[PDB]
Parts: C-alpha cells; sequence; structure tokens
C-alpha cells in the first residue's frame, strides 16, 4: 500500500520515427469505470525509452513533460502521450515522463 514517485527523461532525439520507444496501456478499476490511469505496456530496445534505462514495464504514469496524466482518464493521458510523442515531448530531443511505482 506504499508508492513512489519517479521521474525520467527519455531522449527521443532520434526515436520519434516509433513515438519514443515504449508502448503504454490504460485501464480501471476492476469494481466499476473508474480509470485508473496508464501503465507502460512495453518497450522498444532502440529508442530514448531503450537507452533511458529507467523505465519500467508496469510504472504507472502520473505526468508527462509538466502536465499530469492523473486527472486524466485513460483516453486523455493516451492523447497527451501521443501528443508529447507527437511533436510536444520531443520538440529539443527528449521528453519528461513522471510515473509511480509501488513499494513493499
Amino acid at each position: 500500500g506504499t508508492r513512489e514517485f519517479l521521474t525520467f527523461e527519455v531522449p527521443l532525439n532520434d526515436s520519434g520515427s516509433a513515438g519514443l520507444g515504449v508502448s503504454v496501456k490504460g485501464n480501471r478499476s476492476k469494481e466499476n469505470h473508474a480509470d485508473l490511469g496508464i501503465f507502460v505496456k512495453s518497450i522498444i530496445n532502440g529508442g530514448a525509452a531503450s537507452k533511458d534505462g529507467r523505465l519500467r514495464v508496469n510504472d504507472q504514469l502520473i505526468a508527462v513533460n509538466g502536465e499530469s496524466l492523473l486527472g486524466k482518464a485513460n483516453q486523455e493521458a493516451m492523447e497527451t502521450l501521443r501528443r508529447s510523442m507527437s511533436t510536444e515531448g520531443n520538440k529539443r530531443g527528449m521528453i519528461q515522463l513522471i510515473v509511480a511505482r509501488r513499494i513493499s
């Protein structure tokens, strides 16, 4: 029942071709239709997400490039992500992505 926020700087300087080199998936409460957020579904060992070496196929996304995915549902955060990986998170050669990790 413990969580921890984490910040990751992913340099898509040359990974934008694929979209940072990672795939995310969003879900909702198992009791109702309450979107919980998005979690790293997979990673592409070739771009920023790979070279980052700080990503985890399960971490919960809460923010990206200053934006807050929390308040955003699965679809909204997924769009902000696609938006960041499309032409916002980059525009420099990297994008910020905050997440949450459980503890035990």
